[PDB]
């Protein structure tokens, strides 16, 4: 049985002015960036969104070993991106990718709308067969977790995450307020 989505028209940024480059350079991770890009609601509290990961620089799909998101408040708490292990092959550029998942999105930040509950990207490049292109690797820390939010930050402005948090409406009601 099929059901309507219901579209957000407002996907929110909830800490613009937060520096999370910061948190990938004191790591020596390159710095990526992350945006939700769609938001639909299904039923429930669950939400369908797509989210667009970009690297500052070009790296090629061969360096990549695995790639999945992790720490998901959703039907399924790891989506797996890449993997050969797991015959998973759903992105052909890890510095430029996206992906389509659903989220439980609970907690208010007003009566309105709602945080996207916060999860983590694990990167593993270089690892297994991947190992092989170790002599041409120039982008720093090989194994890394990329994670979201907007309550985590030092008393300078520095997130202690790497991706903004977002909110939207809640069941997509553009209508709310
Ligand atoms: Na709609
Ligand atoms: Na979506
Ligand atoms: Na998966
Ligand atoms: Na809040
Ligand atoms: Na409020
Ligand atoms: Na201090």
């Amino acid at each position: 049985g099929s059901s309507e989505g219901t579209s957000c028209n407002s996907i929110v940024n909830g800490c613009p002015n937060l520096d999370f480059n910061w948190h990938m350079d004191q790591q020596n991770i390159m710095q990526y960036t992350l945006d939700v890009t769609s938001v639909s609601w299904v039923q429930d509290n669950t939400y369908q969104i797509t989210i667009h990961v970009k690297g500052k620089e070009n790296i090629d799909l061969k360096y990549l070993w695995s790639l999945k998101i992790i720490g998901v408040t959703g039907p399924k708490g790891t989506v797996q991106l890449y993997g050969y292990n797991e015959n998973t092959y759903l992105i052909d550029n890890p510095t430029d990718f996206t992906a389509t998942f659903e989220v439980y999105a609970t907690q208010d930040v007003n009566s309105c709308q709602v945080w996207m509950p916060n999860f983590q990207i694990q990167f593993e490049y270089l690892q297994g067969s991947a190992a092989q292109y170790a002599s041409s690797w120039q982008w720093g820390t090989t194994s890394f977790d990329l994670s979201t939010g907007c309550n985590n930050y030092d008393n300078q402005g520095h997130s202690q995450t790497d991706f903004p948090g977002f909110y939207w409406n809640i069941d997509c009601d553009n209508n709310c307020g």
